[PDB]
């Protein structure tokens, strides 16, 4: 090579269609702007507790939630991953996929790093003027580090997204690797000495068993001059595929039509039958009521939520189940209550150096799924079932218990565009994960990290202070490659109405979408969740 | 090759002859100077209504026109396309395109771009004295891409020329890419309330339905370094040829000689004959005569222009029909109408750096043609055909009135030197155009368009003002090369007197075409439309 | 699919300084380096530019016509009158070609009981406009500004010419047509509206 | 032949017209309706 | 046949994706209801 032009830069999505099945080949391809690597040296400490974090009462046991204390080990290791969906799929491609195929499974994965260019900083100056000269460095280490076998912890998540941009025009800057270390945040609201306010138990970490585990101490590292392509990877998927249609169909849907007389005026309005016929639930004579009919299966769980989970450990919430609020009160513009399983999500750039600048915001709903609905309240328990009308005992109004149960059938809110994880890392634990939040897919294990480095440049004398002075400032640049290919199973009508189509939520209108005028603009919010389906 | 010499720089014209056809191997090799790429992203504006437009009356409805509001979405790409005539050929050598041969259809185009050069500007100087230090950068990267798809809207015409320079041995500049998106300009010239003067309906562009085509999302893109060459394509023309010759030949003239005596004395002035024999198009039967005969064809169509169109869309001008005003008063140099179809172009750098410095025009008459004349109102429309002569009423003298009819045969202007455009793309269109103004080819799609840019080349910190100091300020340079194969039949002699071979017009005159003492110097103007021919 | 494509729309862009404010409004840049129409040194404007083509023809209508034979309407281009004031409640103007359609039993026996009407605007195609009293010809087209006389502003005359591309307003649901006999002539329909 | 997207903005799918409305389309009570009018004529496209 | 019941009613309409072409294959079947012909014989005349 020694420079040839050594790759290829393409983003491109080409669909097949071979009608029982949908192949669809998305590439990817982006610029990535890396430079040091400040200090060389892995390094653990603990981040400080929060900015709400309270300080004193009276906030009490109120805001002991927002409270960020962790202990990472910072390395001097960037990674890149490609989980977004908005990475792998334009706007308008992803319509199509929303549109015609109802589920898809990732199934082979590739990428490539080509071609390397790296370059130092060189200041020259007086300090009436400094001129800085940039020149090439033909001699110099980009040191780029796979995981296939996923021995490094796992750090890729698009939670504090940080991933290769979506934009393909623009340079993407990596994010930094760290990982948690073994720490003690407990905290305490009872107290229970002391009612009402909160103590800190222990903190902030502890020595005994820590593990760190320093890496190029596993796996078979790279190095890349100018002129070289690390490839590849070859990575297969197996993973059970994910539904796009979200169910309107509710519980007291499923089953067959109550009995009723066809009205006669147009239009009724009615009208009812009281003697069948069915099944009930209880001893129940009077009335038999679609209210109470067996059913084999039950849609949705009332969750106690929001729930702050206190372990060593947290505090953090654990997830109820995903719905909408639409047929309640909640709505965007008000009423707004959360009560759902419904998370905000903040974005960088969509307009950035504007600057807003601070920040982008979306929260869906999310609004299209209505069928799981629980608002843990609204439920109530009662002893007797007897079809004798309840006493003033025995009914129990506001009640926040778990009402998960084997019969319950659920669903997540599914893969969402851009900011979703196309995977995440099923855990490795004796009982696994029924269906995962926020994921479309768990894997046994996903296609590993991809890591990479500017290996260091020492200047002659390393000695003293090296890390204020010891190596010359560096930044490199090269390109990223993807492959992926997903296989689907297209959706023909099963209605004779019209469909109401995708497109961009009311909250968003289309003069964003398209750059400004100084060439600004975010991208839509489009799951996905697409089309109505029966169950 | 790392450097090696990878390419060849061939300008030369090799004629062929088999006598049945004739073969026209055309090469073409020229420099391209590459710059930034102002601003790295896609934009979208409204360009400014223009200089001239309506301010306030009593301009009126008169000055509606010449206005330029639209909208655009700029790119950072820049476009080079041949479809100028003077590039492929020199004037020596265009002659013997139009002497030889009567029609020619373009066959085999082939491109290939080697060899890339890129070198970075660094400014070092305290400002008493700025030194620039002009260096290579081996690693550097000029992304080519290539459209056989013509998914791309379509932005190569000569219209606005900005063609890769004519003369082989300057270095010519390319022009920026950008295309229009949908806006309504509508204007009103009635105004029907408001008698006689204009208003602005709409303005200026519409969000709902817009179309972004963000490239890079379509098409393969090839990376360069220095000493690759992207190459090639293999374009193959199909096409209908079209024929060099003009057509002097007129209605009137294309059927038998209206019998005559011959003159006794020379010479005559006369005579004529006034019983035969002929078919006549009324009810005539005095006198037979020349000017009423019937005739399977007609020649040429009166069109009533010039006609000012406004649609959304406009102000734009409707074409007519080609033809000279020569057998008029109109000629250069007075009486100089223009009511033909007779379009004025300016030019660049003819002579410029001099300067002119504003600026180089042409407008051809076109003169030679003067068979298809038709000046609109001096046609006259009358009710009775019958041999009695015409009576005050049923005689309209002027009436602008469209003559186009099923039994009309008309002609372009034909290839015409060297600013025409050899093809333009038909529109995808459930009728189609018959006959293009402007263009001899249309193409149910052309060879697409090459697209290149240089890759932005970042500075360590890309955070703040990125646009203001983001990347290095950089300009490439590298050798374009081309092919076209033309196919064509010579022209035997078919007269005995002798032709008036094809030169530069009189406006013209030699040593303005041959450089000047300092090296300036225009091309000629010579259609091409050389030969007279009948019909 | 339908073409928001129209003529001064089909070349390239007319050559402009990119705003430095968020958003321009502008900006344009008069020294160009083109085509022009006529003999015509200022302004070079996209107004007039050479273009290979021409989208839509006006045509002199609604047009009555009395034939043996009729009357009858002799159609002219379909294209929206949306970039106009005319919409669904109000302006309503129809000089398009906009074609009303009647229906039965889309409620029947109600009873509306008369009619299902629907007519399409058809408000889609914006391309193709021609407004026939919009337009304007004038007989010099010199650079200089036009005189009192020389500029009519009201004709109706057919502008239909061999470089026109057009379009029909294509297949339409439900009551459309998915073939109609192309007659028996020795000349035969370019295109056929409505089919 | 299909239409593979050319444009990275979404596009704006077919739907019945602002002048309609959906429950027209699905029957009535006592079972009437109308069909809908959507051409087709869909989606824009460049020329 | 003899009464035999001899037709199918098919209402359907299922698309064909070979990719590269679009294939649609849409039944249609409906029930058709007829009576005379009040007169037997061709006419002429002319509407008013």
């Amino acid at each position: 090579g020694v420079g040839h032009s050594t790759g290829d830069y393409n983003n491109r999505t080409e669909f097949i269609y071979h009608g029982e099945k949908v192949t669809i080949i998305c590439h990817s391809t982006r610029l990535i702007h890396i430079n040091m690597s400040d200090m060389e040296e892995y390094r653990i400490y603990d981040t400080d507790r929060g900015p709400l974090f309270p300080t004193t009462q009276d906030l009490q046991g109120r805001d002991t939630i927002n409270d960020s204390y962790h202990a990472k080990v910072e390395t001097p290791w960037k990674l890149l991953h490609a989980n977004c969906w908005g990475v792998w799929f334009s706007p308008a491609d992803f319509q199509q996929l929303i549109t015609t195929c109802r589920e898809i499974k990732p199934s082979e994965f590739e990428q490539k790093i080509e071609n390397i260019v790296i370059k130092t900083v060189s200041k020259t100056g007086a300090g009436e003027q400094e001129t800085t000269q940039y020149n090439n460095d033909l001699t110099a280490l980009l040191q780029v580090a796979q995981d296939n076998s996923n021995l490094m912890p796992w750090a890729a998540d698009n939670f504090y997204i940080d991933s290769v941009g979506y934009v393909p025009w623009r340079a993407s800057k990596l994010p930094t690797y760290c990982y948690h270390v073994d720490t003690w945040n407990t905290i305490d609201i009872n107290q229970a000495d002391r009612p009402n306010q909160w103590r800190e138990i222990r903190k902030g970490i502890q020595w005994d068993n820590i593990q760190f585990t320093p890496l190029e101490t596993m796996i078979n590292i790279d190095l890349l001059r100018t002129g070289d392509a690390w490839e590849s990877g070859k990575y297969i998927f197996n993973a059970k595929p994910a539904s796009l249609a979200y169910h309107w169909q509710s519980q007291r849907h499923i089953g067959s039509c109550h009995p009723s007389t066809a009205p006669n005026n147009e239009g009724g309005q009615g009208t009812n039958i009281a003697n069948i016929n069915c099944w009930q639930w209880g001893d129940r004579s009077n009335p038999s009521s679609a209210s109470t009919r067996v059913s084999n299966e039950h849609i949705g769980y009332s969750w106690p939520e929001w729930q702050i989970h206190y372990s060593t450990g947290g505090p953090v919430i654990n997830p109820g189940q995903p719905f909408s609020q639409a047929p309640w009160g909640s709505t965007v513009a008000g009423t707004r209550l959360t009560q759902g399983a419904t998370e905000k999500a903040i974005y960088d750039w969509n307009h950035g150096d504007d600057q807003q600048g601070m920040r982008e915001t979306w929260w869906q709903n999310n609004e299209h799924m209505t069928g799981q609905t629980d608002w843990g309240p609204k439920n109530a328990h009662q002893s007797e079932l007897n079809d004798h009308i309840q006493s003033a005992s025995h009914f129990w109004r506001n009640s926040y218990h778990n009402t998960f149960g084997p019969y319950t059938a659920c669903d997540d809110h599914g893969p969402q565009y851009p900011w979703g994880a196309i995977w995440g890392k099923m855990p490795d634990t004796t009982h696994k994960p029924m269906m995962s939040a926020h994921a479309p897919f768990l894997l046994n294990g996903p296609p590993g990290q991809l890591f990479v480095k500017l290996a260091p440049n020492y200047t002659d004398v390393l000695d003293n202070s090296g890390t204020h002075t010891s190596r010359i400032v560096t930044y490199g640049t090269f390109w990223w490659s993807g492959k992926m290919i997903f296989e689907a199973k297209l959706r023909t009508p099963r209605q004779w109405n019209t469909y109401n189509l995708p497109t961009l939520n009311e909250r968003e209108h289309m003069q964003n979408t398209v750059p400004n005028a100084v060439g600004k603009f975010e991208l839509p919010y489009l799951p996905g969740r697409a089309m109505p389906n029966y169950t």
